[PDB]
DNA sequence: AAAAAGACTT
DNA sequence: GGAAAAATTTTT
DNA sequence: AAAAATTTTTCCAAGTCTTTTT
């Protein structure tokens, strides 16, 4: 079939859909109690735990290998939640987590993991088929005239929360989501999904102002989780396409905005100076619009508008550079942002004023928040917000770098290296850093041995040609000449193979501490990539895999070699 | 407002 | 998403 | 065949911006 929704008339404002029907979520299988021979110990004595308490105990047992289970916060949160799950008799015996012995439970689960990787082809194939039919039955939904895939129709099973970074709620229990916690959304004329027998949905609504199918409240942060359509859908795709179109409009007025905030660094009002400086950071350094967050509820991370005095250090001179600002702080996902950046004199002077009479814990930009900044951006350009700058700067950088680095004569592998370097420049800018691949980085040794093996074949082929040429001199004829030809060809193929391996070796090295995934899927206008591929004859499958090819179908079909962001 | 909530994005 | 699993594939 | 290196799914959150409450 293949529906090209991008050729349809743009979907109106307000209403998200007219018709919506789906089968609801897929609940995680019920908890299976431990077999008789897997004992739990408390104070050195065997103790049978009721299903509810035993289940929570298995979560802790499966995480016994991780260092975070030794953490104070983790253990405090865990035991407090585990206690709520216990019967009154169990609560009287188990006064603390340290007297407990989860060793046998831990070994059992490891044994099941070994047993599973030893299953027969009959078992394995059968499990795969049950999944496929579950995908056909619950993985799709009908939205206005078309059938579309649902992203995460299977609700995540219960477990223990860990989060990212130093989270205050790690160790807490993510309780099992039940039909009773589920809010279903569908059209008034669709067939309403039936909850499992003996249960009822929390609510059944018909809200065509939203795009979700199922929603529920998660107990850790108290936020609402959703089941929405997949990236290849029209509702997600159209919104992504609009995001890039917004970034393009920003392109034709960014210099106007830059000239304005540069002047604003001189304004009589402090609020205006701070807003102008913040804008400068978001634009030049692509920092995020740090929305304030509740203290003690989330890991301590910050963005632009939430920077504290302690997050920057001013240096009149550093490394022979003038007016250097030293940024050091934890951003999203607790990823450390460290950068020494030379700034304009007026910005440096402004920052010194913003740090006057303040404590290290106080905000750098008092009198400033994301709401005020975005309100201003909305004045400059309709639909402009803080994050649009990240999309714009990432996209313009990719386009520009692809234009400057691609060599017309290079073979596909070399062009891919160029594409990857351009993507890498975007990643470094967005600070999408990564830690060296868990000792598995030594797989560089494997490539090195392969390159050395190839260098040996190439050297062998050189001696063949060297002796073929020598034999061509003595008794010069067209028969020996064709041998010199066939030897040269063999040297050529080997040189290309070597070149390809060396390029792959360089690609991996330069990409040791960088994560390309996020920019690739969220910050780069796919049309830029599509245009580049078509222009140089690089098969799109070399850049985008199957799932990515589905998400960006709109760009792949609607974008020629002459597309310009 | 300005927190609190909800609904998207990354 | 991106590190860890798991499924495959390649080396030996 | 059996260990080793890859390619491919499986697991699990945190921000931004808009919309309602208080
Ligand atoms: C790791 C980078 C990033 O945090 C980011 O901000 O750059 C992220 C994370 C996650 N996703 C992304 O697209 C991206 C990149 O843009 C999707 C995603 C889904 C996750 C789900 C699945 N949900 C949505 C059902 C979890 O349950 C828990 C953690 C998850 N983390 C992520
Ligand atoms: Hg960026």
């Amino acid at each position: 079939q293949k529906w090209k929704w991008w050729e349809e008339e743009r979907y109106p404002e307000g209403i998200k859909w007219k018709f919506l029907e789906h089968k609801g979520p897929v609940f995680a299988p019920p908890y299976e109690p431990l077999p008789e021979n897997v004992k739990f110990y408390y104070d050195g004595k065997v103790m049978k735990l009721s299903p509810k308490a035993e289940e929570v105990a298995t979560f802790f047992a499966k995480m016994l290998d991780h260092e975070y289970t030794t953490k104070e916060i983790f253990r405090k949160n865990f035991f407090k939640d585990w206690r709520k799950e216990m019967t009154n008799e169990e609560k009287n015996i188990i006064t603390n987590l340290s007297k407990c012995d989860f060793t046998q439970m831990s070994q059992y689960f490891k044994a099941q993991t070994e047993a599973r990787k030893q299953m027969s082809k009959e078992e394995k194939l059968k499990i795969k088929e049950e999944n496929e039919k579950l995908l056909k039955e619950y993985g799709f939904c009908i939205m206005d005239n078309h059938k579309e895939r649902i992203a995460n129709f299977k609700i995540e099973p219960p477990g223990l929360f860990r989060g990212r970074g130093n989270h205050p709620k790690m160790g807490m229990l993510k309780r099992r989501i039940m039909p009773e916690d589920i809010i279903i959304n569908c059209s008034k004329d669709a067939k309403v999904p039936s909850p499992p027998p003996g249960h009822k949905w929390k609510e059944v609504r018909h809200d065509n102002k939203v795009t979700w199918l199922v929603s529920w409240t998660e107990n850790i942060q108290g936020s609402i989780k959703y089941i929405m359509l997949n990236p290849s859908s029209r509702i997600k795709g159209e919104k992504d396409w609009q995001k890039y179109e917004t970034a393009r409009r920003l392109k034709k007025c960014v210099d106007k905005i830059r000239n304005q905030y540069r002047e604003d660094w001189k304004s009589k009002e402090m609020k205006v100076r701070q807003r102008a400086v913040a804008l400068y950071f978001i634009d030049k350094l692509a920092l995020r619009a740090g929305n304030e967050k509740e203290e003690g509820e989330t890991a301590d991370t910050v963005g632009c508008c939430s920077l504290r005095v302690e997050h920057i250090n001013l240096h009149p001179e550093l490394d022979g550079q003038e007016y250097v600002v030293e940024f050091d702080f934890l951003g999203k996902d607790s990823i450390r942002y460290y950068n020494k950046v030379p700034v304009e004199k007026r910005v440096f002077k402004n920052l010194q004023l913003f740090m006057e009479n303040k404590q290290p814990e106080d905000d750098l930009f008092d009198r400033l928040n994301t709401g005020i900044l975005n309100k201003h951006l909305q004045d400059l350009m309709e639909g402009l917000t803080a994050k649009v700058f990240r999309t714009y700067n990432a996209s313009i950088t990719l386009q520009q770098q692809l234009k400057e680095l691609t060599a017309p004569d290079e073979n596909i592998p070399a062009k891919i290296l160029s594409y990857n370097r351009a993507n890498r420049a975007v990643a470094i800018l967005c600070n999408h850093q990564r830690a060296p691949p868990k000792t598995f980085e030594k797989s560089m040794m494997n490539l090195q041995t392969k390159i050395d093996a190839k260098k040996e074949q190439l050297a062998d082929a050189r001696r063949d040609l060297k002796s073929a040429k020598a034999d061509a001199k003595v008794m010069k004829d067209a028969k020996t000449k064709k041998v010199v030809e066939s030897k040269k060809k063999a040297v050529q193929r080997l040189e290309e193979q070597l070149m390809k391996l060396e390029v792959q070796a360089t690609d991996r090295e330069e990409n040791k501490q960088i994560a390309l995934g996020t920019s690739k899927l969220n910050y780069l206008d796919p049309r830029i990539t599509v245009a580049w591929c078509k222009k140089w004859g690089v098969p799109i499958e070399k850049i985008y895999n199957k799932t990515q090819r589905e998400k960006f179908a709109w760009a792949i079909d609607m974008a020629d070699e002459d597309y310009e962001f």
